[PDB]
């Protein structure tokens, strides 16, 4: 029909009775749980009128705590009398004491081994807190087991700086200032992490490869594997996350040297201390990690659903997110597993009626995303053939709420207007805004940082299933959710992500209790594929990249010139850039007239149109990739080595000038400097030629 | 209209004229006569009808003698008195005496020195002739003047082999026993090689790159360019061709140990002595090569014109050859450039009279082909966003006629079956075939090894300018020309290749009397292109790729089957190979059938199918490429590093189990050797499932 009967077929009961079934039972993955959920998915896909679904497995390298031997850390003495020991598990929540096959908190893919030295704080475990430890302070942490905050960075990035630094083994902790909002009760009487919530994820750092075994190939059967010695991104050291219950009784021993200053502190009764070891008597007392998880070839299910398209069935519009959770996935991912379900449902149901879309769609139930992307990102290397000539656009549906007052959305610049039309006609939930638009709440609230009256849309990063899709083959990819206040709450994610305590009850009762912030996601996800497997022509605007890519020059350029005097020793000049963004505004904006005065009743020329927008995202992508990242190849929105988490775009431009001041030849740096120039104008200019007119 | 009116445009007498005006100066890539020829090609070009011709010049690296410090090679006594000299130049053809800027024979990109000492025969400078050297005579050519003869192998692969073993300087000669034809006259009198004559042409091992300075993009003026020590594939000993004059007095004085065998030996009257050094009071006589070439940074021009398609302006057919040559060019290139001359001409006729093709077809004048494919490398580098997603197929014209017995085609299974129609509905211009086909000529001449009435087609290789379109891009190319006899005449090339001597009268009076057999490549070039751009579905056939992977498996699996015990030890399987060949066959029957119960009177449907029969191609296309070739991405049909001149398809496999007997490690080399067997598995499998039935 139209999205007026998509959007109206979506009911919260449904997403609500869907969220009640997905977190009962732990499905972690690679679990026989995991499985029989992902036969059930597909049961319930084939029955709400999918085309043909399927289960794509794939054989790749997981990591699982040992269940008779248990993963602990302990204060040892000089006997080796182990005076202190960690919580093996967390405590269950209330009605779940009786639920089996509960995996204690762990950080995937740490090698077995029994560290034992001093403690050293290193705050946030960033390059900054590292080199205020020799360069300042003259604290040198190699050998030492290195206890850090979760915050900030991601968890992979602090174990290599660990590495880097010559650590013996790093801990994790969450502290009570970044995961305990103010004025809040624990899970059972609220939202905030109790002391026994411990937080998981991978440590892993493996820049798009996917499969550590299988970089750039698909784990199948007849696959050859890389022995773990030269597998990619797996880290050297054992890591292994704690509360702040546990945390305190570590830390409160610490001496040495002194915080260096205020922000290298927490919410917690201890003084915080950075000094190698204890104080006092206890100088003679160390800590002892007791690592035991193993990883093993694992065989891990991706649901993959089709609904074929009524006039390009080879055109793919795929909205796709993971399964696999840590012990119950309340939010991540079951809150946006059971939109994912209603969004097809709804589709379902206009199926059932009779209606195709004019381009097909890709429904995917993702696996093994707790364990570095492996199932999207195995898929996508087994369909790379097909997805760079036949991949649409990308809708990414991980969790749905982690907040609770205004919209939140990361997507390419091609579809931001598209998403204002769709956040137009839809409604809001938030109190003091019935009968107005998502639109208006979602700008007020989150305001334009440059423009008056215009939301605000993030940069597409990484860390989520659609960093194959996007930053190695180039498809326009989006993101829509409800997240916190910007400003009132300012604390990472929410305090029980990655928890035992991450319940169908605390959504529930704390964070939806109506089900209307997962109505209004699911209704953003589902008319964003709507509008985007279903219009004639791609609703995709190249001018809104042209001006992000205008203001991403000139901020690489205000970055350049902060070091105007080695700018003028060898000849760094930008022009080449700015001619190609010009010259990308021209041409965007002459082919943009040419999709006005352009019949669409033409079936041949209208696929050259859609083609060329389709293509204009595939454009960016440098088939070389970075340096040293073969896997990240966007030239514009690709992940920075050196940070990774809050980067400006031109990613080698941004690279080639990070510590630039710090290397010993300047003249190499700064031609390094003037290569991802002239790489960057090459690109940009190749992007802008492929919307010139067509021979 | 159509090929009936396309075809018996072309004449002979225009060709005769082309050839006639491109051959009377010298046109070197880089120099004023060359860029006065590329002016009067676009301006004739604009003339005949092109929709839009252009010069889209690079500034590449090239090399030059100086033309002040000529290069030659001397014999030097102990006193270094120089008692010969070798000739700074060819004698001129007669008509030619007052012909300028004719440049002395060197070879390209040799770097500059002046090595000495003594000289030692290598042959044919191959892998075996070099393990002969030290395995069984007990010879260390390290330091020695290392001279060799042409033929065998590519130039570029003799100079890598001899700095490989150590050597400080190559000299080639051309011997009479692979450059002259029994029972003819030299050049003036026939077209046998004489004593003066030396070939040219480049010592580079590029291996897909280009320019050697901008390797992956094009050489614009915005370019970061690598400074000449990262630069790729330049040689590092100094290089120098001479003719069968000179080279005897070189060779008849050498001493030492006696050749191998009837094979390290020619039809010169000297003893073709291994030894290293001169022989009795000789011995005190050394060799001092004298090179001057200097490489820099030089602007070539290629003329590209564009032809609209009427229905489908996106999809571009590429017709391309080069323009540059070494002194005339009377066969390499202007045999093949005059015959695109009379090509474009012919569809201009058409195109005047209203006619467009149903697909845009591309024109190409290239440039600096002599100094490594560096003009289409370029523009391809510079244009690869938009051949890959609108490259339907590329046909490279080249030199027309190597001889003067029967036809030669070399292209990819897709564009068998077509060849074959094209070819059964021209003529034959063979004395003894007249009112026949040229299928009849083509097949009773040269016979396919496999088939019985089936005409032969070779593999397609590399070295002209079609590299970069096949084995990096993936666009269906082919070649076709008229050679010499297979078996009866039996020697590498044609005796006056890259020479002073290749001049019009030479095509004129002993090659192409009538200029019949240039008709014939024009029409089989025309006639490739016409029903390559115009038929309504791509004329492509994948049962035959289908057949031909299943024969390459075949070869493959019984190279490895040459170590069955190392083939057990590791267990090293071909099934995963041979499954994916299978499905590749059923898929492309099933997909075939498709083919013939399809209704072509929907645009959307054909342009389904014939992407899918385009892309089939750019499926074979490793975005990783080759191990240490990252621009040879094809997986069946690219170069092997080991031969490069006759190597098995599957050149990953066939690389791997090179030579495997020989390395220390035996599992690591089957490790790869299974490595290289799943990428193929993989690959096949891959483009196989393109054409399974859309989603
Ligand atoms: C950067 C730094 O401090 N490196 C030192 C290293 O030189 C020393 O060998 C090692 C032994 O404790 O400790 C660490
Ligand atoms: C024989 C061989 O393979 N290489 C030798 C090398 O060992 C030796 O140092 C050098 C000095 O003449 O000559 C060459
Ligand atoms: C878990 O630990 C026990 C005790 O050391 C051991 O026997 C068992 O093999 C381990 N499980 C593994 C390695 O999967
Ligand atoms: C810590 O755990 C170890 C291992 O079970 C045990 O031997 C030790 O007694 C424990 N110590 C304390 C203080 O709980
Ligand atoms: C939901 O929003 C209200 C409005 O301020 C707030 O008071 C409440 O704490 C929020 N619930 C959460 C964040 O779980
Ligand atoms: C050629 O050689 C002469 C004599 O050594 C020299 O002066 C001239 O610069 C050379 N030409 C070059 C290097 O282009
Ligand atoms: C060889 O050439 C050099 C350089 O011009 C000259 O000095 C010498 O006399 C020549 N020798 C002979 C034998 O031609
Ligand atoms: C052309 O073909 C005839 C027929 O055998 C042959 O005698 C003649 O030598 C050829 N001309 C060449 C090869 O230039
Ligand atoms: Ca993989
Ligand atoms: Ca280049
Ligand atoms: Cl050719
Ligand atoms: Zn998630
Ligand atoms: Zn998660
Ligand atoms: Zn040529
Ligand atoms: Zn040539």
């Amino acid at each position: 029909h139209n999205m007026k009967a998509f959007l109206d077929e979506l009911k919260a009961e449904n997403i609500k009775k869907f969220l009640y079934n997905f977190t009962q039972i732990p499905h972690l993955a690679g679990t026989e749980q995991n499985f029989q959920l992902a036969k059930q998915i597909q049961s319930q896909w084939k029955e709400f009128g999918l085309d043909s679904v399927e289960l794509a497995h794939y054989d790749v390298l997981l990591s699982y705590p040992n269940k008779t031997h248990p993963n602990y850390i302990s204060i040892i003495n000089e006997d080796g009398n182990e005076i202190f020991n960690t919580s093996l598990f967390e405590p269950p929540p209330p009605g779940y004491e009786n639920v089996s096959d509960i995996v204690p908190p762990f950080s995937a893919f740490s090698p077995q081994g029994m560290p034992e030295g001093d403690l050293v704080y290193v705050n946030y475990a960033r390059t900054e807190d590292f080199f205020k430890l020799e360069r300042d302070m003259k604290i040198n942490c190699s050998g030492k087991i290195v206890i850090a905050r979760y915050g900030k960075v991601f968890r992979g990035n602090k174990v290599k700086n660990a590495q880097l630094a010559g650590a013996k083994g790093v801990i994790l902790y969450s502290d009570p200032a970044d995961y305990f909002a103010p004025g809040v009760k624990s899970y059972p009487d609220g939202w905030n992490l109790p002391g026994g919530g411990v937080q998981r994820g991978n440590i892993l750092n493996l820049n798009g490869a996917g499969d550590p075994l299988t970089p750039g190939y698909p784990a199948n059967e007849y696959a050859y594997r890389r022995g773990i010695a030269e597998a990619v991104g797996l880290p050297s050291i054992p890591v292994h996350p704690i509360g702040y219950y546990d945390a305190q009784k570590l830390l409160e021993k610490m001496g040495g040297s002194a915080p260096p200053d205020s922000s290298w502190r927490g919410s917690l009764k201890v003084p915080y201390n950075v000094g190698p070891g204890f104080t006092g008597n206890f100088s003679t007392q160390k800590v002892k990690m007791h690592i035991h998880s193993t990883n093993e070839v694992t065989r891990i299910y991706n649901v993959i659903g089709t609904l074929r398209g009524a006039v390009e069935p080879d055109r793919y519009v795929i909205l796709g997110g993971h399964r696999d959770s840590w012990v119950f996935g309340g939010i991540d991912p079951q809150s946006g597993a059971a939109v994912v379900h209603e969004i097809v449902r709804s589709f379902g149901t206009l199926k059932k009626e009779g209606w195709r879309p004019r381009r097909t769609i890709l429904f995917a139930s993702w696996d093994a995303e707790e364990f570095g992307l492996l199932g999207s990102t195995e898929w996508a290397e087994e369909n790379s053939r097909l997805l760079q000539e036949r991949g649409v656009a990308y809708i990414n549906a991980d969790s749905s709420i982690e907040g609770n007052y205004t919209l939140r959305v990361d997507c390419t610049p091609l579809m931001y207007s598209l998403v204002h039309n769709l956040t137009k006609e839809l409604k809001s939930p938030d109190e003091g805004f019935e009968g107005k638009s998502l639109y208006e709440s979602w700008t007020k609230k989150s305001p334009s940082p440059e423009f008056s009256g215009m939301p605000r849309i993030s940069k597409l990063g990484s860390g989520n299933d659609f960093e194959v899709f996007f930053q190695r083959l180039g498809i326009a990819s989006g993101r829509a959710r409800y997240t916190k206040n910007w400003e009132t709450n300012k604390f990472s994610g929410y305090p029980l992500y990655h928890s035992v305590y991450e319940t169908y009850e605390l959504v529930e009762k704390f964070y939806d209790p109506m089900f209307k912030y997962h109505l209004t996601v699911a209704q953003v996800r589902g008319g964003m594929v709507f509008e985007l497997a279903n219009s004639i022509v791609l609703p995709f605007d190249c001018r809104d990249y042209a001006v992000v890519l205008r203001k991403y020059a000139d901020k690489i350029y205000s970055i350049s010139m902060k070091h105007p005097q080695e700018m003028k020793t060898y000849s760094v000049s930008f022009d080449s850039l700015f001619s190609a963004v010009k010259n990308f505004t021209e041409i965007a904006s002459k082919f943009s007239e040419r999709l006005q005065d352009f019949d669409k009743s033409n079936p041949i020329v209208l696929r050259m149109m859609n083609d060329q927008l389709m293509f204009l995202e595939r454009a960016f992508i440098d088939p070389l990739g970075l340096p040293d990242r073969p896997f990240y190849r966007h030239v514009i929105y690709a992940p920075s080595s050196h940070n990774k988490y809050a980067g400006e775009s031109f990613p080698g431009i941004y690279d080639a000038l990070f510590d630039i001041e710090s290397k010993v030849d300047p003249s190499k740096a700064w031609g390094e400097v003037k290569r991802q120039i002239y790489v960057a104008a090459f690109t940009v200019q190749a992007a802008a030629e492929t919307l010139s007119e067509v021979a």
